[PDB]
Parts: C-alpha cells; structure tokens; sequence
C-alpha cells in the first residue's frame, strides 16, 4: 500500500480448493472475505502475470493488517483462500487498467 491503487468491491470470485468441505467453507465465509484489491499502473512489458502477482501479495498483506483489526480474523486457512480469490480479483482489475492503457494510445 502507498504507491498502489484500490479497487472497490466487485464480485467474490469462485474458487475450488479440496472438496465440498472447503468449497462451502469459503462460500459461507465470503462475507468475511475481502472483495477489494490493490492494483498498480502498467510498466515495461505489459503483462497480466506481473500485474496480478504484485496485486495479490499487497491485497492480502493489506487486509490482514487493517481488516483483522477492524473486526475480522484471517488465519492460515483464510490467507490460503484469500490468495486464490484475490488472484482472480487482480485479473478483473487488469482488464480495467488495460482498457484505459489501450485507449491511451501511443504516448
């Protein structure tokens, strides 16, 4: 956080971990799971891999600090699903910035 941007809630991505046990666990904890991510402007060699990668670590590292002190509790299992759910959320924002970068033209 600091030199990044924040994207408001959109839609909690659907992830598949082990089986129905974990599936229903996360699905029932979506309300306690963050739906916002932190994305940064596109740099040299515009790629979705680097965009989402850097977005995942910051998003989880950010919520675990404030959200866990705002009225939540992210444990080992919480960060696990968060990693997968945030990764998808980062891709969504990737297209959001890619639409403005592609329309920006050659500047």
């Amino acid at each position: 956080l600091g030199g990044y941007m924040l994207g408001s809630a959109m839609s909690r991505p659907i992830i598949h971990f082990g089986s129905d046990y974990e599936d229903r666990y996360y699905r029932e904890n979506m309300h306690r799971y963050p739906n916002q991510v932190y994305y940064r402007p596109m740099d040299e060699y515009s790629n979705q891999n680097n965009f989402v990668h850097d977005c995942v670590n910051i998003t989880i590292k950010q919520h675990t600090v404030t959200t866990t002190t705002k009225g939540e509790n992210f444990t080992k299992t919480d960060v696990k699903m968060m990693e997968r759910v945030v990764e998808q959320m980062c891709i969504t924002q990737y297209e959001r910035e890619s639409q403005a970068y592609y329309q920006r033209g050659s500047s």
